[PDB]
């Protein structure tokens, strides 16, 4: 399918418009600053006190030069109400702090399709509902913008009572320079499923488990953990950069013939058919709502699995030895 | 285990030594230029004509301002004869072109232990035998050096009849700035096995099979290949950059809580204990000489598996669509 770039998109429609960016975290910080840098009027909706403490994201937004309002006041003010809060808390915050401020002619915007896809938020009929979803972590998205490039993005329109929903959504992507990498138009559901799949199976789940297992195999065989860290973790960035630049082709050219042979002779013995079938099963659970139900129930129960996994992550030798090695860099 | 940095190593021994770099490819080009930039005297040993045509590596090294000799004359001139030719061709080139020029107390150096470890090259008793092995592809090694940093390295000594083998090896890594990231001392056999394992199971085989299988799963489920590319390949660099900078801890902080939950809930279902067991098996074939014999036999046969693999790689959709996408970026 077709990829839209700067040459395809008009950003003019944003001249008269205020974007209320709700949540100043990984995506909200990046997107609000890219938007502001591009001359768009932005206000931040944030919560001053969370769990009984000062919310550092409220203080940061202020310090970074934004108008910062309570979410309800931001919503009143925004022509686009762009929800960059954690997915698990959006439905409550939406019901309670956003919805009463919606009015015909506002657009409700997201950067992930989850809450609309799975019907955890069902907006009123007379608001536009759009998605601008970056295929990037927010910190790296901001740096791409600052380097004169951008990250790829997916754009979706669920409701269009204004007639202008698509044009607004695309214009935002252009203002954020995501068009420099490329935009794909899709549905809320499509983005939801691919994105859950990729993070679980490839980018976060897959990557981390691959590196951790390799690291463990070396250490359990008697290799020093520092050596396992350099081989399995530090060098991953250097190899991935070659793929990002020129595909497998470029990476395969630069590595030794020994390594290239090993890649093809042995890689598929490690990550074989069984992995691909497990990926299929995970994708099914994404598509059919089972994974969504699990995550909603997890959050309802006070995220005990997530809390325990975070504590266990930090105890792993890959993390303790990595932190010691990186702290000793002359960088 | 001790990691050596800049303050731990003295490179002054290289002051009156000439390094003959044999092969000006990914490693020879990077290493030669880092050494030359640090003020070390380097000569290139290369072959003017390969397969009946002008060898571009010969020309490039002339163009980059080196003295470029046939391998035999380069070996004569070098105090350090540093073999950065493809592993599979070193034994014949060593026997024919290098070995007769070896004199007592020269140092024979490698950047991978394979040929010494598996006894494909058996050096005379009266030369030092050293290894300076960067944990990095050569293009990214050169970039790190130009950026004021360095790549991690492994340093081994197999023979030390001069007494100065270790000092020379370490000095080389400091002059190439690898000490800025850090150097580990190890044996030739240790480097060989960890290196082979890492490229097979994690960095090249594992990484490429992980991304390819994810990409296929999406495309086979009806998602556009451009979408599968941005999700499974382009974003991988952005994620791995976080891990490289601050470990899994940093990455987990930046991704969404939805993604962090997915990572821990689902990742190990994709890449699980069965994968770890395959990794153990692959490591055993590396340690026991099976892999090494297969790669020798493959080369002796005219690399038909590697040729067939190259061809099929370049026909995969991940490669053809990725190339089309990357051509359309606007940096
Ligand atoms: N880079 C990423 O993290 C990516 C995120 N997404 C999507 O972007 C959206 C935002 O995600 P993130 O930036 O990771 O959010 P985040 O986890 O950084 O949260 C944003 C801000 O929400 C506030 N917040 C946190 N918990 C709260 C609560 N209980 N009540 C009120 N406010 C609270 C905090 O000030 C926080 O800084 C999500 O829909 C996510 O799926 C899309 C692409 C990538
Ligand atoms: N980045 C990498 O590619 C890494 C390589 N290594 C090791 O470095 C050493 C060098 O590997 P690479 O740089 O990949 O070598 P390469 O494959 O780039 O070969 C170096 C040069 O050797 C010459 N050459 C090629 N075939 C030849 C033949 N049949 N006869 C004569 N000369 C020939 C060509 O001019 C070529 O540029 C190996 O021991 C390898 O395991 C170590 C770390 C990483
Ligand atoms: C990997 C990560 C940045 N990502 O793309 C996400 O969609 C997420 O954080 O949810
Ligand atoms: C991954 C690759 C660059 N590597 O570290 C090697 O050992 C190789 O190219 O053989
Ligand atoms: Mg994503
Ligand atoms: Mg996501
Ligand atoms: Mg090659
Ligand atoms: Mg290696
Ligand atoms: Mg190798
Ligand atoms: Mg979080």
């Amino acid at each position: 399918m077709e990829i839209l770039h700067d040459e395809d998109v008009d950003d003019s429609i944003l001249r008269d418009k205020t974007i209320a960016v709700m949540g100043y975290g990984a995506q909200g910080d990046a997107q609000a600053n890219c938007l502001k840098d591009s001359g768009i009027n932005v206000v931040i909706g944030e919560t001053e006190i969370l769990g009984g403490n000062k919310n550092p994201s409220w203080e940061k937004a202020k310090e970074d030069g934004f108008e910062v309002l309570p979410i309800d006041k931001a919503a009143e003010k925004g022509d686009v109400v762009h929800i960059l809060l954690p997915d698990e808390v959006q439905p409550a915050i939406y019901e309670n702090q956003i919805k009463p401020q919606l009015k015909a002619g506002k657009a409700l915007c997201f950067s992930h399709g989850f809450n609309i896809c799975f019907k955890r938020i069902v907006p009123p009929e007379d608001v536009d509902v759009i998605m601008v979803a970056p295929k990037a972590p927010g910190t790296e998205e901001r740096k791409a913008y600052l380097e004169g490039f951008g990250v790829p993005g997916l754009v979706a329109v669920k409701q269009n009572p204004s007639g202008e929903a698509r044009e607004v959504a695309l214009a935002m992507t252009k203002a954020m320079h995501w068009t420099k990498a490329g935009i794909l138009e899709c549905t809320f559901e499509q983005e939801t499923y691919e994105d859950l799949f990729g993070e679980q199976c490839v980018l976060c789940g897959g990557l981390v488990e691959l590196m951790r297992n390799g690291f463990e195999v070396l250490v359990e065989a008697g290799y020093p953990p520092e050596m396992a860290y350099f081989e399995c973790v530090h060098e991953m960035k250097l190899i991935v950069d070659l793929v990002w630049q020129g595909g497998i082709k470029r990476m395969a050219e630069v590595i030794s013939n020994t390594a290239e042979y090993g890649m093809w002779a042995v890689g598929h013995q490690i990550i074989g058919p069984e992995v691909k079938e497990k990926m299929k099963e995970a994708l099914k659970r994404v598509e059919n709502g089972e994974f969504a139900n699990e995550w909603v129930d997890e959050y309802k129960r006070g995220i005990p699995f997530l809390k325990a996994s975070r504590e266990k992550m930090g105890e792993h030798q890959v993390e303790t030895v990595g932190a010691e090695i990186r702290k000793l860099f002359a960088q």
